[PDB]
């Protein structure tokens, strides 16, 4: 092989810092951009910066003879990071950790592409072989020990000094671009990782029950009560027709006027499944929202489920995240029926040959969860079938930053045509059961985005989330017989729905309401849409 001394570390700096990174340093550039003003040594020296901090943790990390493994995973997983920093846009945080963890293989492997995985092998796997292959001259272990922490202290202190001597420059940018530092390689993921780990060691509390004496106290001589949940995926509120855009991507749902009431005003928990799923079921408004202690206490389904409700969840996203564990389920996306199924993803009107058998389970009022996989990029061409391939030309490939941004909205607002069919067609499964009161919610996880200023995909934090991500959809639809018997004053909850702002936070407790349930200490009637409609 070839042998090095270290040296070998400071040529691994000089990448890591200035081949990678990409992403970080032009968006400072963006944030801070030259002038000629003389400030941008504020840029320049930026690197100079990050090359000497690299240096530091470096030393302190590539330790013998464990390192000839821990830094070509290092290697190898910032080149996979810093592609979709770099096209994508994308933010390495905590967060980003729990998509990774959470994701199933169909879901991962529609994101890569051949310029991907020819990055990866490039910027990742060769260096990381090139490193592997160097023989190390250490010295002796106290000549060596001594040379090794000489140089990791100069590194912090030059990387001190630099931005000390530039203090306000560094304090003004990094107060106000706080997010920014998710960005840098490798302290990205290492930081998210740890983060983790400490999530994991907090995490061995116990399980708390909630509302613990809730029963349904519905009228005597009432219809059955049957709700529907409609779980969306990546659909935006700015490209729904019935929220006024330019083109009319929910016709269907348009034609059929008043009965649909739809909320102009919306926002998500998160930008992401992992994130917005379980806080939207739990009690926790977004801001009072603990992963942990959420994850460890009743959801909606659990306590509805105790007060006598049916309650059952179908699957097409890439898991219910948890939500549905103790409620009857079933992964529809496992059929694999290949009128609809395709690469281990489904379109999700396979959904609906489950729904009778859900409908006629027993005569009891119920909540059926259809968790949608909705318009799910970057394959966003799979999310419709031709009779919806209205917009062209369309994107079909999930090389979306190589498709012309029009040409992306395009493949993108036939989607949500597909997502207004696939809600019609629960209405129409319900609404001539003239012996159910029926109720059908529909509501996305979180928004997308386009390709505007260069961010695609979702899952931004949410701190610095544009519109996009988190101003979503949702409409509400009642069969006549909900609207003969259920007190709602239809005409008061149209101009609520105009009128007012509204979250996942009103989630919880307005399906509460919707099964008339007592002795609920978690039932809020302030969060309840319906409640200020409801009569008596
Ligand atoms: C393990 C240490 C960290 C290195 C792991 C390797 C990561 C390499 C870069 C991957 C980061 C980008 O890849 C990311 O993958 C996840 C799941 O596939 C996607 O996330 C997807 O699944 C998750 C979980 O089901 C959902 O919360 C999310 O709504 C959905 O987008 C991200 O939208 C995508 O941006
Ligand atoms: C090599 C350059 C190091 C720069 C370090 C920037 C400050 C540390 O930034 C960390 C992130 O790395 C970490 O992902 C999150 C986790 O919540 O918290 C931040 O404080």
């Amino acid at each position: 092989p070839k042998l090095g001394s270290s040296a070998l570390i400071a040529f691994l700096s000089l990448y890591s810092s200035l081949v990678l990174n990409y992403a970080f340093f032009a968006k400072v550039v963006e944030l801070h951009p030259f002038n000629g003003t003389g400030a941008d040594i504020f840029l320049y020296t930026m690197p100079v910066v990050l090359f000497f901090l690299s240096n530091f943790v470096f030393h302190v990390i590539a330790l013998p003879f464990v390192h000839k493994v821990l830094i070509p995973l290092i290697l190898v997983i910032s080149a996979a990071v810093s592609y979709q920093e770099i096209f994508f846009n994308i933010y390495f945080n905590k967060s980003m950790l729990n998509n990774v963890l959470q994701t199933t293989a169909a879901e991962s492997a529609r994101l890569i592409t051949p310029g991907y995985v020819l990055w990866i092998v490039c910027l990742g796997v060769l260096p990381a072989l090139a490193y592997i292959a160097v023989k190390v001259k250490y010295r002796v272990w106290y000549k060596e020990f001594l040379t090794r922490l000489v140089l990791a202290a100069v590194s912090f202190l030059c990387a001190l000094g630099i931005a000390m001597l530039q203090y306000q420059d560094y304090a003004s940018f990094f107060r106000n671009n706080k997010s920014v530092t998710h960005l840098i390689v490798p302290s990205n993921f290492i930081g998210a990782g740890v983060s983790k780990y400490k999530d994991w060691k907090r995490s061995n509390i116990p399980y708390t029950q909630l509302d613990m004496a809730v029963v349904q106290n519905r009228p005597a001589g009432s219809l059955r009560r049957f709700v529907v949940l409609v779980v969306g995926e990546t659909t935006r509120a700015a490209n729904w027709g019935l929220n006024g855009y330019s083109r009319q991507t929910t016709p269907l749902l348009a034609a059929r006027g008043d009965e649909i009431v739809n909320f102009p005003q919306v926002r998500s928990c998160g930008t992401s499944t992992a994130h917005s799923l379980p806080c939207m079921f739990s009690t926790f408004d977004r801001t009072d929202y603990d992963e942990i202690k959420a994850e460890h206490q009743d959801n909606l389904l659990d306590i509805v489920q105790r007060a006598g409700v049916e309650v059952t969840w179908l699957e097409n996203d890439s898991g219910c995240k948890g939500v549905c564990g103790k409620v009857p389920n079933t992964d529809v996306t496992s059929l694999n029926l290949p009128e609809y199924c395709r690469n281990g993803e489904c379109l999700d009107n396979i959904l609906l040959t489950k729904f009778d058998e859900v409908l006629n389970k027993n005569d009891k009022d119920a909540v059926l969860i259809l968790h949608t996989i909705g318009s799910h990029g970057p394959t966003y061409y799979e999310r419709y079938t031709e009779a919806e391939r209205k917009f062209t030309p369309t994107c079909d490939t999930n090389e979306i930053n190589k498709c012309t941004r029009a040409t992306l909205v395009n493949t993108y607002d036939n989607t949500v045509l597909y997502v207004d069919q696939f809600i019609d067609k629960v209405i129409r499964k319900l609404e001539n059961r003239d012996d159910l009161e029926s109720v059908v919610h529909y509501v996305s996880d979180h928004g997308e985005s386009l390709g505007e200023n260069g961010m695609y995909l979702h899952a931004a934090p949410y701190a610095i989330a544009p519109s996009g991500q988190t101003h979503i959809p949702m409409v509400m639809w009642f069969s006549k017989a909900f609207r003969q018997h259920g007190g709602i004053d239809f005409q008061c909850l149209k101009q609520k729905a105009a009128e007012n702002e509204y979250s996942h936070d009103h989630y919880f407790s307005t399906v509460l309401g919707l099964m008339d349930i007592s002795n609920s200490q978690t039932y809020r009637k302030e969060m309840d849409i319906l409640a200020a409609c409801r009569r008596p």
